[PDB]
């Protein structure tokens, strides 16, 4: 199993910026992908980005396209969510996930049917 664990969140005016953090378990090999998600409460969760942890091939949702950018750092078992041009759409708790995924060609990265999560952090984007 993959064990991971959000940080960062909060409260951020509209247009602002906010980073998240997932720490990952210190001996998770490279064969995976890293994502986020987010869930607003009435709503289902929904993919917003992901990249694979060997490769570094990245996918956004489009509605987070050109705001929203995803990154990691291997060497210190972290995925990143940096969100800039926050807008009240964002309104979420956002999960980090990860998904095994076997060797290939292509390095791009799923958007669906992930397999570890981690417990979620709120992020409120006010006005």
């Amino acid at each position: 199993a993959v064990q991971l664990q959000e940080s960062g969140g909060g409260l951020v005016q509209a247009g602002g910026s906010l980073r998240l953090s997932c720490t990952v378990s210190a001996r998770t090999s490279s064969s995976h992908d890293m994502g986020w998600f987010r869930q607003a409460p009435g709503k289902e969760r929904e993919f917003v980005a992901a990249i694979s942890w060997s490769g570094g091939t990245t996918n956004y949702v489009d509605s987070v396209k050109g705001r929203f950018d995803i990154s990691k750092d291997n060497a210190k078992n972290a995925v990143y969510l940096q969100m800039n041009s926050l807008k009240p759409e964002d309104t979420a708790v956002y999960y980090c996930a990860a998904k095994w995924r076997p060797l290939r060609y292509s390095d791009n990265p799923s958007n669906s049917d992930y397999n570890y999560w981690g417990q979620g952090t709120q992020v409120t984007v006010s006005s």
